[PDB]
């Protein structure tokens, strides 16, 4: 059906046809997965007429099921047998969209099959893949669980001399054990390093008192959870304690907010209003939240440049935070669904501060 | 002395500038690497004049220490600040190099900055790559030792009834304890799975009688080693047990035959040689060889196509493989440095038939 829906929306907004390489988007659109694809040219060509091929190299005949396909085996030039295809389908010039994702070199051969216009898949998928069905939302509530049950086993743990890189790789062993595979790599920044929200997890030892913000996702068939949260190993500094309360009264207050008919940036600027009223603004330093699915982060955005209106369906994340260099930070994060015009958690875990 | 070697190719080559995203590139020519980077812009433009700028977003500015970057913040065009950097360094038009593995998305986005022609930088940038300088040999060589470690510390393992995914699982831990990283996804394919080149490792449990193919690699300060070695356990089949003399035979026959001077198609031939007079000929479907260093996959080819002519400094591997279904495989596989106009194993590897 969405292939169908992506197609008739192709036309309604005047684009000829489009190429996807493999990703996200495509296995979206027809669930193909081809397993490391690399260098090896794989288009799936889409006219807004209706009809549609799958160009792929020889080796996945078999992952392919029965989708309207035409092999290439090596020795042959899979640009020159995409531009047959392009003219049977009647798109061998024309304004194309091209999958987001798709290597620079494989656009550059293709910019030499046709005269065409290009746009990111994305500028128009987006409006498909941002109201998640019931089948997408019982998939992300389970990747959600799983992330919920990854952190009670963390918790079981003695941290206390365990590195930064060791903490992330047990996360992620965890993940994979538990689940079809980590959405991205797991996060463990601590002490200091809590105040970069982009720290790399590292060398550093943790030790008795300090703050541990730990970010990590899980997939479920191909769904993604995305959550955070920051414990503390024995007593905490003080002043990281009353940070963490505001950060916690301006996450639950961001999502109460949560309402179908008011746009991304308002939740973003009530979670930003809490913060700001303890004097916190200048450390919270980046939007409220990001849409997630397919991908950890995808439409709609929860920050100040946020201008979608959320809609039943929609997924993304709520996760304000509070950075001060050379003490640490702290951050929540939940992922969260727009149902029945309200928002609601589908991550549990708890959000009280928790000292180990 | 990289870079300023490839400003003065871009223009014998006849190139007006190159624009790079993030990736091995990137890193060979500055040093520059740029944890998950995503959707973010970050480019390094470059004029055959000698001029060039960095573009990152914000987030990265101390990790790019004391290179000439510009900065820009989420919420404005980075597209925009591209456009004032490509003015002053005089290449807002003409022909340009792009990063092979740059996001379509952004090519596009750049594409709207000016009149273009591009060809992937590779084309250019492998000449200078597929030569090592001696500190390059020096961290490919730890490379290769870890990756034999990793071979001595597998067999003493017991291996019955292990599942092809969990050996995989122990080579990858063990390898991202010794070294900086996996090269690739190891893998394992026991029994008729070893008949796969392409295998990828499932849940198959190991038993006596299987012969196993084991293919890893590790990851030195960015250079990569990548090594396979076939063990049998308990008695094999004895056509198996032949098969893997005339690998041996073979591959031994390629690695003598690397000299300064020859074409690379030569190298092949000669492994490919031994075995079809041994009648295994039609058993053999791959290339005896690739070259590797910052990616497990770069110049030279060593396949029935290479015309490459061999100098020092190469460093490629030579692994002629023999798959019969239903019966299994065999591989054996070096890394190979080009030094004092002969050959030279970087990887040392017991190559005898092994049986646990
Ligand atoms: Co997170
Ligand atoms: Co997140
Ligand atoms: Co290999
Ligand atoms: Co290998």
């Amino acid at each position: 059906m969405r292939l169908e829906k992506f197609i008739h929306l192709l036309g309604e907004r005047g684009f000829d046809g489009a190429l996807i390489s493999p990703g996200t988007n495509l296995y979206y659109l027809t669930g193909l997965r081809l397993h490391e694809v690399g260098e090896r040219l794989a288009i799936l060509a889409v006219s807004a007429e209706g009809d549609y091929r799958f160009l792929a190299p020889s080796l996945y005949e078999n992952v392919v099921n029965n989708f309207p396909a035409t092999f290439w085996h090596d020795g042959e030039n899979p640009y020159a047998k995409l531009r047959e295809i392009l003219e049977e389908l009647g798109i061998s010039k024309g304004r194309i969209l091209i999958e987001d994702t798709m290597r620079a070199d494989w656009l550059i051969g293709i910019m030499k099959l046709g005269k065409f216009t290009f746009q990111p898949l994305s500028s128009l998928i987006k409006e498909l893949r941002m109201i998640k069905d019931k089948e997408e939302v019982k998939m992300m509530e389970h990747a959600s669980r799983i992330a919920d049950k990854v952190f009670e086993e963390i918790l079981t743990w003695d941290l206390i001399g365990m590195k930064e890189r060791e903490l992330a790789l047990k996360i992620e062993l965890l993940i994979r054990e538990l689940s079809d595979g980590i959405a991205f790599e797991p996060i463990v920044a601590s002490g200091e390093n809590a105040a970069n929200p982009h720290h790399e997890p590292g060398e550093r030892k943790i030790r008795k008192g300090d703050i541990i913000i730990l970010d990590y996702g899980a997939r479920w068939k191909g769904y993604c959870s995305d959550i955070t949260r920051t414990i503390g190993l024995g007593e905490l500094d003080e002043r990281l304690v009353k940070i963490y309360e505001v950060v916690k009264d301006a996450q639950e207050s961001a999502f109460k907010a949560v309402r179908e008919g008011i746009k991304a940036k308002d939740v973003d600027s009530r979670a930003r209003e809490v913060i700001s009223k303890a004097g916190y603004g200048e450390y919270f330093i980046h939007r409220t939240g990001h849409g997630l699915g397919l991908d950890v982060h995808e439409e709609p955005y929860i920050g100040p440049d946020g201008e979608v209106i959320l809609k039943n369906g929609m997924t993304f994340t709520i996760e304000p935070g509070i950075y001060v260099p050379g003490l640490g930070g702290v951050r929540i994060e939940d992922d969260i669904v727009v149902d029945e015009g309200k928002g609601r958690r589908l991550t549990k875990a708890e959000r009280e501060l928790i000292i180990l």
